[PDB]
């Protein structure tokens, strides 16, 4: 018998049939790996979660479950398979089995300049999947470059659904209205800085902290009108937007010289600080920046929309524990 595998001094007991373990990545409360499944006889990705210690981790292990199981889009991940310990005593650990990607847009942007081909393509294929993510009425509310995905032949897939949720983060990727005291458009504004981050290769408002993320913000779009600051915001950073000095709004063009002025038309639209007026996913997916690969007639949306029976919330984590302890029963061999 070979024993457990083991990547960095860390258990990874992926059962006999996933071998030849390789580190592909981490998160808060686990790690990912590469692995060859001796059955379909291809390399896969294996995803180690820890949450149990933390009602949080819990509560996001879970609702990824419950999503990516139901989800089916060829833009999203998917979960092939699920181990974990035969006993709820022992269940100190879950591994997620996913479809194996060359790597993500972080890396990518990290090392390559983009075509404005790619950078379309790329765009389309995000929003495609958002399309169907918002259809059914879920948020994913962590959209950036290392949660999406690219093989080989830059197909494109959305990870980490953690943070999603049923509709009503990252500093440098997050609408104005989080930070401000939500609803789908703050996937578009992500989304947005996205594209301003393939124009350029970097991040649009690099903010070292949520205050320098506001001022970066504003560092292009120039100071709030009154109707902008008018949204429920806390004290706080009111009074604080309000103290600053006047800044003027920096043109698109001039922020991204050499970029295709139908996605800078785009851009703005995305990154538009009031969310009520910032463009939603459809309008965005039939921009004409994006003509040449809208196909309404190929872009699924979710055949009903999302709900939980329980308040994940409320729930003790023991009471989570059973539930993830259940959600996964199905994988178990015998069921
Ligand atoms: C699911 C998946 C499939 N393939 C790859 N490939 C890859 C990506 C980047 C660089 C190199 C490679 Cl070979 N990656 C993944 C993947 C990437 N991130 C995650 C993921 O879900 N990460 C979350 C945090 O973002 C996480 C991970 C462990 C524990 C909690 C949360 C899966």
């Amino acid at each position: 018998g070979a024993g457990p595998e083991m990547v960095r001094g860390q258990v990874f007991d992926v059962g006999p049939r996933y071998t030849n373990l390789s580190y592909i990545g981490e998160g808060a409360y686990g790690m990912v790996c590469s692995a060859y499944d001796n059955v379909n006889k291809v390399r896969v990705a294996i995803k180690k979660i820890s949450p149990f210690e933390h009602q949080t981790y819990c509560q996001r292990t879970l609702r990824e479950i419950k999503i990516l199981l139901r989800f089916r889009h060829e833009n999203i991940i998917g979960i092939n398979d699920i181990i974990r310990a035969p006993t709820i005593e022992q269940m100190k650990d879950v591994y997620i089995v996913q479809d194996l990607m060359e790597t993500d847009l972080y890396k990518l942007l990290k090392t390559q300049h983009l075509s404005n081909d790619h950078i379309c393509y790329f765009l389309y294929q995000i929003l495609r999947g958002l399309k169907y993510i918002h259809s059914a009425n879920v948020l994913h509310r962590d959209l950036k470059p290392s949660n999406l995905l690219l093989n080989t032949t830059c197909d494109l897939k959305i990870c980490d659904f953690g943070l999603a949720r049923v509709a009503d983060a990252t500093r440098w990727y997050r609408a104005p209205e989080i930070m401000l005291n939500y609803t789908k458009s703050i996937d578009i504004w992500s989304v947005g800085c996205i594209l301003a981050e393939m124009l350029s290769n970097r991040p649009i408002f690099p903010g070292k902290h949520y205050l320098d993320q506001l001022n970066h913000i504003l560092g292009i779009l120039g100071s709030p009108s009154q109707e902008d600051l008018n949204c429920i915001i806390n004290l706080k950073a009111r009074n604080y937007l309000l103290s600053l000095p006047h800044k003027n709004k920096v043109p698109w063009n001039r922020l991204f010289p050499n970029a295709d002025s139908k996605a800078l038309d785009l851009l703005d639209k995305m990154l538009t600080f009031n969310p009520h007026k910032r463009i939603e996913v459809e309008q965005a997916l039939a921009h004409p920046y994006l003509e040449q690969y809208y196909d309404p007639s190929d872009e699924p949306i979710a055949e009903a929309p999302f709900k939980f029976d329980m308040e994940l919330d409320d729930l003790p984590k023991e009471k989570l524990k059973e539930l993830i302890f259940e959600e996964t029963a199905r994988f178990q061999p015998g069921y």
